[PDB]
């Protein structure tokens, strides 16, 4: 095997490799609701603009898995990245509930990795996912339960105003 | 001619005049919306701000025309400056509305002297519109569309918050 | 259609998107260079430092592509994401080799989509390839080159000293 | 016991003070191959700093774990540290292999460790070896494991200029 390799288990190496791919299509489907609401017709900028930056740091997400990967003497094996759901999201918060619905998978696919590593008691992944995945995905997850509770709230989609000035208060 | 004349077709210089009465009409335009907003009646300064800082973009461009006609020798021929289609612009949708119509108008005209100076095989006329013109043509008429969707999403304008808000979030 | 559609073929439209998924792959390919240099039994930091800022690269033309696609009134419509065609790039010169070749299959694409503009007469996106691609893709298309050359001429991969001297003094 | 000591098998602090004499002896090794490096007949300055910073890190490793084993309320005994295997090193390549073998030797002790500290429940010890020692072990390994395939590609120790230019360079 590799000269690095170490209490790796070919089943974690396998999971790592499932997690990247998983990582890179979250990072797909935010920059498909970043360009949704760049649209002329939708025109919020500020939820484009947080999209964008969602995309931007599952991609990050997904580099630190791999040169984790590349660090424990595990071999990076790239699929295909599929195609979001859609491309119409229809409202700012219908892509916030869409947002929230995939970081709490995103979040059970690294429970179960983590289930994994403990299973074939590999202290250094479990370590490495607590610290770097877990708390990042609770609190994501977190903040998109209060954005869907607040535009909720406020009425959106159907009062117009809602969506605008959620834009322009919360995420300006 | 012109000592400096070289490769500039007199139906080009024609144009270039044509495209200059259109560009001062679009600074008269906008300049009326702008005083219609500064009304006690109507009220909403970021509204004429906004109109007026188009006037005089339109000045300048018109400017930069007449500065390319006295560039390749052509000479400058100015008409009549027509008095906008009216003094009333009923609200900020309207106005808005109205500017994308003439932002794609002018658009229209630049698009037809950029295919006359193809046709006359005038590669600095052609790169002079292409630089200059036509890509801040496109800019404006999406800024214009989004401020037209935002202020249709708001309900502009029945709502009347609508419009106050939008000058003070967006043009503000 | 869109609001601020204006001389945007539907052909030209199609395209713009093809070369979004196009650009978009690129960056999945250099990302996969870049986690291949990474590895233990590889070792060649500032080769994957490369190939990393180039994965970059590619995405932020993806996401000016589809700036523009919004910009025009078009609807972007995004695909798979291909996988690279190996995992394994088997040494520094053949991973330059392989981008030189990806580059000049990206600018072909390039050049057909502004044959594409010229003959449905959009200038406006005739000037964006021309300003903001080509030139770009002939650099990137001359550094490669002049990278395979250097390696090719020290040797590599054969002598050892070659790939690791290239990394240091050239990329580092 | 201890007024402090708290949830501290017997085990933990038996193996703890087995910890830390590994890690008094892997510094002690360290310091053998930084100071084989200075040799007149040697004369790779770089390499030398390099494994005597590496000695002065495994001091450091082991006084954090002195000062856990007070923290809990164990009591250190200290032993003897053993001279290391051989004082000639023979080249650069054979040194960073050998200290490769030992950072491995030392995780698989830390894995150990932190086996038993799940096996008695200890969470504390569990996050005091996971967060400070498992994954400074993967780093270290992971650029040993570099520096090795990097060495060998140069043909060292054959090639004299190899480990010349590997200390200018790298370690340099
Ligand atoms: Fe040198």
């Amino acid at each position: 095997p590799s000269q690095v390799r170490q209490n790796y288990h070919q089943d974690a190496e396998a999971a790592i490799n499932r997690q990247i791919n998983l990582e890179l299509y979250a990072s797909y489907v935010y920059l498909s609701m970043s360009c949704y609401f760049d649209r002329d017709d939708v025109a919020l900028k500020n939820f484009a603009k947080y999209f964008l930056h969602q995309s931007h740091e599952e991609r990050e997400h997904a580099e630190k898995l791999m040169k984790l990967q590349n660090q424990r003497g595990g071999r990076i094996f790239l699929q295909d990245i599929k195609k979001p759901d859609r491309d119409d999201w229809e409202s700012g918060l219908n892509a916030m509930e869409c947002a929230l619905h995939l970081e709490k998978s995103v979040n059970q696919s690294l429970l179960e990795l983590h289930k994994l590593a403990t299973d074939k008691n590999d202290p250094h992944l479990c370590d490495f996912i607590e610290t770097y995945y877990l708390s990042e995905q609770v609190k994501s997850i977190k903040e998109l339960g209060d954005h869907v509770t607040n535009l909720r709230k406020m009425g959106a989609p159907e009062a117009g105003m809602a969506e605008y000035l959620f834009d322009k208060h919360t995420l300006g």
